[PDB]
């Protein structure tokens, strides 16, 4: 069967780290980007809409505006990779890595976002 | 671009009733079951899962066993309507329908339990 | 010690309905109002407070406006009865009673609301 | 002057594996009377810690909170509720409340969030 695989289910980053989470689907021969579809969600907000070779960010939330992209170059390798820059604590919590090709299957991935005191403050009172 | 409707994205449903929750997907010829995906999940828990033109239980969460039915003969109308059987408290929550059919989405929908208080105070204590 | 009771930590309540909660604490012969402290509150949203043997509506959040009240001569029976009137949606979680009498304790109370398709669409969409 | 618990942080970030004593402040004017002063500590309704006039009571403490839980007595008498929880673990994150009836009463709430590396984490998340 069409298998998404995960090698980590868990991260552990630190708040303005940067982190690459990663999806595995099977490639033989040459990828079919026609046929290649990669959502990544995280708790039902869209981070990215990968369908036949163009991105899509119409539910892409503001909050991934500028912070989230796909990493084009592994998709060859059977590698969606999602890369978040300058991590914060609201990008805590269970991600989906959804991918379609001549087959269907999704992973979740939890990310745990460590800070310190002045970046918990600021979040605590100007919730973002 | 292929897009998964939902006519409703909350039912309110009546504990021990059955329910019908309805997702709709553009079949414009022939349907290819060969090529389509069904999925049904409630809470990352698998309700249904429509491959090769069958379904697979060996995926079913065991809250789902007996009460849970794809109705297939709708399919070639691009209606994945799962049937859910003597509804439970435990069945209230976001429910999700992933389709892969030449393109791939999901929509989700809300279920909402009424009970009386007997039936609630049992899943209360549990 | 001083302990509050409740007689059913369980309400199912119908949208546009009424619900009176009840805590029990002990009274021997005269209530000292004067000595008596009931704070009732759901989810950090302040419903009744009764202090120096007057409600203080002061603190009340703006969701229980008129429809909160303290059936003051039951506490000189020793119940602490919350009445709510015209249930909302919003009224579903954990309720709490914290009562100081010559000794301080509280409760949780778990209410359900039951409502139609067109109250859950209205609280689904706010 | 109603009686008025005050928190100077309603914020902590401790680091797994470390002691926090988290802190909640009540007026206390002359000297201190034990026989008059109650403190409830609780998390997410789960209780951690009862002081009823001058003595802990395990009337409804939670097992988690076994051998790991005080309160600082001597900062009672300066009008202090000091909890000290000792090897802090990923599950202590959350929202504690210190409920105090001394003449008065009130109750106010303080979140604890827990910074732990992958090992602990994945422990957590497994566990
Ligand atoms: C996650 O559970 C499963 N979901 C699905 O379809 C999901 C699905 C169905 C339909 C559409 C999408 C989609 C994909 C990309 C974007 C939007 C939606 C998706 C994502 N098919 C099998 C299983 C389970 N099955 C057996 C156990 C191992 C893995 C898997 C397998 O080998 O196929
Ligand atoms: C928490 O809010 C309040 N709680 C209460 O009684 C609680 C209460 C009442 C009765 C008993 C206990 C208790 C104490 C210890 C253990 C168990 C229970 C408790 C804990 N009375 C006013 C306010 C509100 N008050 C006015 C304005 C906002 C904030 C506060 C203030 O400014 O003083």
């Amino acid at each position: 069967a069409f298998t998404v695989t995960v090698p980590k289910d868990l991260y552990v980053v630190e708040y303005g780290s940067n982190m690459t989470i990663e999806c595995k689907f099977p490639v033989e021969k040459q990828l079919d980007l026609a046929a290649l579809i990669v959502y990544w969600e995280m708790e039902d907000k869209n981070i990215i809409q990968f369908v036949h070779g163009e991105e899509d960010l119409k539910t892409q939330h503001s909050s991934y505006r500028q912070r989230a992209r796909l990493l084009k170059d592994q998709l060859s390798l059977g590698n969606a990779a999602l890369q978040i820059t300058d991590v914060k604590l609201q990008d805590a919590g269970v991600y989906r890595c959804m991918i379609s090709y001549g087959g269907a299957d999704y992973k979740r991935i939890t990310v745990k976002v460590n800070a310190p005191y002045a970046a918990a403050l600021e979040h605590h009172h100007h919730h973002h």
